[PDB]
């Protein structure tokens, strides 16, 4: 369904912004 | 459908959340 | 629709939170 | 409706989200 | 209903984040 | 319902971001 | 159903922002 597949659009956002977070950890501490 | 538009609008707005996020991560580097 | 327009404000507020966090990239360097 | 009634609850929630990223944009500098 | 409670609970978990947000700024202050 | 179970989740781990943003605002200072 | 199945894929993502949130507190204070 679209909806279904927009809510994993929003959830495959989230899964980068994560990693995005992550990276941000790995450059603090360094 | 205008609620599936809707929710792929707020995953276009996280995907530039993350952007701006990497962007963080790159800039607490150098 | 009450709904969907909810949902926009939703994803305007989003925006709102992503040019911030530019501003604080941008602040950052 | 209370479903888009508490939609535009979380908007607003993050609204705040968003001025206060503003802040620490503004507190990086 | 439930499913309109349920967004609530997402509102007031979102206004806990934006008040960390706030202190995050405190503290770079 | 399922979907009031999964929007409880959705409130459970933004509790668990605003807990972890609280770490980083006492790791600041 | 595909739409709640959709829904706690967002929460698993917002658990992995969580997640990476805990690690940059930690590298705050080193």
């Amino acid at each position: 369904g679209e909806i279904a597949k927009a809510l994993r659009e929003i959830a495959k956002a989230l899964r980068e912004c994560a990693w995005a977070h992550r990276e941000e950890a790995k450059a603090l501490r360094g």
